[PDB]
């Protein structure tokens, strides 16, 4: 069955965040690309949590690099470890 050791929701690390960038901006982006449960911004980096995995990656692709406020933001999946339980589709 399903399980969640910590922070079930997804997590996307966003770096190279312009200084004159407002959270609302980052959220809006991840929002337009898909559903966004939580969206916070750190000093220089950020952390966006999405529900739908499909949308998550899709965004990182259309976001990773996207020029924002003159500065190209670097988006990448925070979660490094992968736990794909069950066999592979055939």
């Amino acid at each position: 069955g399903s399980s969640g050791s910590s922070g079930n929701t997804w997590k996307i690390f966003v770096g190279n965040v312009s200084a004159a960038c407002t959270s609302q901006e980052l959220r809006s982006l991840f929002e337009r690309r898909g559903r966004v449960i939580e969206c916070d911004v750190v000093k220089d980096y950020a952390f966006v949590h999405m529900e739908k995995e499909a949308d998550a990656k899709a965004a990182i692709a259309q976001l990773n690099g996207k020029e924002v406020k003159g500065k190209r933001i670097n988006v990448e999946l925070s979660t490094k470890g992968q736990k794909k339980s069950g066999p592979s589709s055939g």
